[PDB]
């Protein structure tokens, strides 16, 4: 069941270009539906499945596959999220850029790092009293790292 509200939330929290963990749910002649989050499914067009030319999506993915895919567009009016597997792989880098994997909020518009609230830059430590914020942040960061490790698996494969 799709809600505008859930799709709007996803858009307000996932920057275009983000690389997200998805599950391949259905193959059609023009691509593969991939579920990224509860009630959030996107389409990888068949042209966005790989670098090589593919005639049927089945040549690249199967229902049940985990795939790290890039968010390339979001259309809330028509409730469609566009995804790309090929572009995820083009953007990949052995060096971890947290900004691509769920930490976009940790960089300002010019791309400088933004120290999280509760952490002191000039001293390079977390502050007393912000233990809960530290834990939320470290969870986020660990999940971003995990996504990158998953992506490294995808490239190694």
């Amino acid at each position: 069941n799709l809600y505008f509200q859930h799709m709007r939330h996803f858009a307000r929290t996932h920057a275009i270009g983000q690389i997200v963990a998805g599950k391949v749910t259905k193959l059609v002649p023009f691509g593969a539906f991939v579920r990224v989050e509860e009630g959030i499914e996107g389409l990888v067009h068949i042209s966005e499945l790989a670098e090589r030319h593919v005639e049927v999506p089945d040549q690249v993915v199967a229902v049940g596959d985990d795939a790290m895919v890039k968010v390339i567009d979001i259309d809330l009016e028509r409730r469609r999220i566009s995804l790309s597997l090929k572009q995820a792989n083009e953007d990949y880098t052995e060096e971890f850029d947290p900004a691509k994997y769920g930490m976009a909020d940790s960089y300002d518009e010019q791309g400088n790092y933004i120290f999280p609230e509760g952490f002191d830059a000039e001293t390079n430590e977390w502050l007393e009293g912000f233990e809960k914020q530290r834990a939320e942040w470290e969870a986020r960061y660990a999940e971003a790292e995990r996504r990158h490790k998953m992506h490294t698996a995808q490239m190694e494969k």
